């Protein structure tokens, strides 16, 4: 890698690892469209297995960017419209509170207060229907944003129904395979478990537990190389030869709602570039990121703005991830760690690196 990249990465990430006690970490810096890879530490502490460029990490909520793009691909196929009522795809959702709640609302967390998590007691299709049937909104749809797995998770599950494919099959055939993300998985096959890092929470090795709508909201595992290719694909959608996927990537970076200086895409979140670093750092703290905030609609949605900071944080019990990129600058970063450490530390480090290389 260019000396300037090696230098800023050492000076930023090695102290981050020291400060946060991260057992293993992989970073990709995309500079002038090309990825440069860095690894530290161990995927499995007890077995002394180092992190490599083939190590699989849990992406947590970065998975939502895949869901958003898969939804965009379905829009480009004409299979769904974001204005469609939720009940068009789940007619059994007869409760009156669902009148007026569209796929747009589900995808952008604006349905009216769907909860952060699907309750852990939901373990069957009947349980899932009862959960959504009995949920009572706190606000009218399209007025407040409340980040929620139960919202975009349902969007993903319904967006694939016209295709007749399961969510996993749709994701594999329509996103992973065309982009050659051949070491990206919703379910890690046995032959690949040898590459699956352990997450660490309070010193204990852990993997994410199964849960309702997990694939849609937080269940993807990937390598640093596949995640760099994911960033490249979102940086340069015109390089994607499948037209519906090219357009789906673009639609996930459209701006559908605004709150403060932040814009909501499909999975992705965006700010205008140049960005105020304190806003993205402070706004990444879960005290803000998970709070209800009023939103203003953007009608029609702003087509993807190249001068944007596009990003997403993600976590599981044992992992912490961050992706950010700037299309106009062909510049991005992926940070994958097997400890869930605070979001503002992730965003600060990412800013320091990309700011140094702009
Ligand atoms: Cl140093
Ligand atoms: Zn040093
Ligand atoms: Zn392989």
């Amino acid at each position: 890698a260019p000396q300037q990249i090696n230098d800023i990465v050492h000076r930023t990430i090695t102290p981050l690892i020291e400060q946060q006690k991260i057992p293993g970490m992989a970073v990709a810096v995309i500079y002038q469209g090309k990825p440069y890879y860095f690894t530290w530490g161990y995927a499995d502490i007890a077995k002394k297995q180092p992190v490599t460029q083939q190590t699989l990490f849990e992406l947590g909520s970065v998975s939502k960017t895949f869901t958003g793009v898969l939804g965009g691909d379905a829009i480009a196929r004409g299979e769904i419209k974001l204005s469609d009522p939720t009940t068009k795809y789940w007619p059994e959702l007869t409760a009156k509170q669902w009148n007026g709640i569209t796929l747009l609302h589900l995808a952008t967390y604006t349905a009216g207060g769907l909860p952060l998590q699907v309750p852990d007691e939901v373990k069957s299709s009947s349980d899932l229907l009862r959960f959504y049937q009995n949920w009572q909104p706190a606000w009218a749809p399209g007025t407040q944003r409340l980040y929620a797995n139960s919202s975009i998770g349902l969007f993903g599950a319904l967006a694939v129904k016209p295709s007749g494919l399961s969510f996993e099959q749709a994701m594999q055939t329509r996103v992973f395979q065309p982009l050659k993300l051949n070491h990206t998985w919703i379910n890690v096959p046995p032959a690949e478990e040898k590459n699956y890092a352990w997450g660490y929470r309070e010193g204990k090795a852990v993997h994410v537990s199964p849960g309702a709508l997990d694939a849609e909201a937080y269940g993807v595992k990937s390598t640093i190389e596949d995640m760099a290719r994911w960033v490249q694909s979102n940086l340069k959608p015109l390089d994607i030869n499948e037209k519906t996927l090219q357009q789906g990537i673009q639609l996930a970076q459209s701006r559908y709602w605004q709150t403060g200086d932040m814009y909501q895409g499909l999975g992705w979140e965006m700010l205008d570039w140049p960005v105020n670093p304190d806003s993205i750092i402070n706004g990444s703290d879960n005290k803000i990121a998970l709070a209800a905030r009023p939103v203003k609609a953007i009608t029609p949605p702003t087509p993807a703005v190249r001068a944007s900071w596009v990003h997403k944080t993600g976590a599981t019990g044992g992992f912490g991830s961050y992706v950010a990129f700037i299309p106009e600058k062909e510049l991005g970063i992926v940070m994958l760690a097997n400890k869930n450490y605070p979001n503002p530390a992730r965003v600060d480090a990412a800013w320091q690196i990309l700011n140094a290389l702009q």
